[PDB]
DNA sequence: GCCGGTT
DNA sequence: AACCGGC
DNA sequence: GCCGGTT
DNA sequence: AACCGGC
């Protein structure tokens, strides 16, 4: 990670930080503001990075050619926008924040990519693990890493900002940081109903995986396929059986 | 619908207004059907305020006088229990309905969907196909076939400089649509997805029929998704394990 | 504690 | 509660 | 037109 | 992008 060396800083700055009454999505901006101040040459919003990539290559027009600028099938897959959106891009028609985008922030350096999400949590409310990332997208990601042998190109990490309502604004009370690729893949909770999302709180994320990036991919694909099989038959029991009587 | 007879009115007041764009409608409905119109959370408060005698969740759950409505409108046991005149419910993202209209102990559940017609059409989550399944099951077990409708109002808008402007609307009734026509997007939180404007309204049977017909559709689509899971999520990745 | 459905 | 983009 | 994954 | 409640 690029932000880990200064995490203790981020942690200490964000704590006690307040914002005017995700619900706490103004806390993301602080993290981005901070990143952009201490690692400014590394820090991008995902759309910002796409904009920079294309601005550096004005000659390169069309989606075909523009996709080539990625030098990576897995990154092309995680990062790019659609073909018409890419074809249509211009200095006048730049990319903007996109609901669906994979990552909140990109830390890039020497061709190594850290995709960073900021999750925000209302510590008052009962714990409810948030959607992290699509288990399916993650399966595809794992398959593309293996097919193209990209096991040393990018990490997917998380920064959780705990907050509470203090009078008339939100205040951050603590944070956590975890690395997707350091967890035991077979331990990832896939919530099929919840748009097929891996779900957890960062603070709970296991961080003891031992093998290589390749082994993680293989093991996650095993876990995915197993959970998918289980869910298939588990659907008959929960969504069919209970209703058969009425028909 | 209580809304339908005055749809022209609504349409006419909304078209051209300026400001996802959370668009009133509530305002209009309130100022024209005051004693019929409620946010969901507000209707809950109303119900409990009107019965200070009752306390505890079990007792206040009886105030609904309907297993189905209880299923659709009520908060959890604890939050009900802890409800107080000095501790009211607030808007909850999770609530079934945007607006509830009730007259003569009949309920119209109204969602207001918004839509940027500048962008390319993408059917929105409407309601959980699994929630709807439980709903029809409850309607049948409890013979509540004349109690509530679930209806939708689509506000089409478009960005003009600084201000976002409504430029058309649609209204449909869920229980007038061909149940087997309803698109159940499993991956999308098991949601029914449609735009209102596109919603079949040619159903002619009874409420009971609709419910039984829907459950048949649901059970069928659940099996199909179960099976489809193998091809979509299993075979494509086996070559790696 | 464990678990998964909904906006 | 929306939201894009493959073919 | 058709269809369905993601934040 | 997060959000409750059943036992
Ligand atoms: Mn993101
Ligand atoms: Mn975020
Ligand atoms: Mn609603
Ligand atoms: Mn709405």
């Amino acid at each position: 990670s690029f932000i880990k060396p200064i995490y203790q800083d981020i942690n200490s700055i964000l704590i006690g930080q307040k914002v005017k009454r995700a619900a706490g999505e103004p806390f993301e901006k602080l993290v981005y503001k901070f990143l952009k101040e201490n690692l400014s040459d590394l820090t991008f919003k995902q759309y910002e990075y796409l904009n920079d990539l294309f601005m550096k290559n004005p000659a390169i027009i069309g989606h075909e050619a523009r996709y080539k600028l990625f030098n990576s099938p897995t990154l092309l897959f995680l990062l790019s926008r659609g073909k018409a959106a890419t074809e249509n891009w211009s200095i006048e028609n730049l990319f903007e924040e996109k609901q669906n985008d994979t990552a909140d922030i990109l830390l890039v350096k020497d061709q190594f990519y850290e995709l960073l999400d900021v999750k925000t949590r209302n510590i008052s409310k009962s714990a409810f693990a948030p959607n992290i990332i699509s288990a399916y997208k993650l399966a595809q990601t794992c398959a593309k890493m293996i097919d193209n042998k990209e096991f040393d190109l990018f990490d997917i990490n998380y920064l959780e900002v705990d907050w509470e309502l203090n009078g008339e604004d939100l205040v951050c009370v603590s944070t956590s940081f975890a690395e997707l690729f350091k967890s035991e893949p077979s331990e990832l909770y896939i919530n099929w109903a919840a748009a097929m999302q891996i779900q957890f709180h960062v603070r709970d994320l296991d961080q003891g995986f031992n093998g290589t990036r390749e082994e993680w991919a293989k093991s996650y694909l095993k876990h995915f396929v197993t959970q998918a099989e289980q869910r298939a038959i588990s659907m008959i029991d929960k969504f069919v059986k209970p209703f058969k009587k009425y028909i």
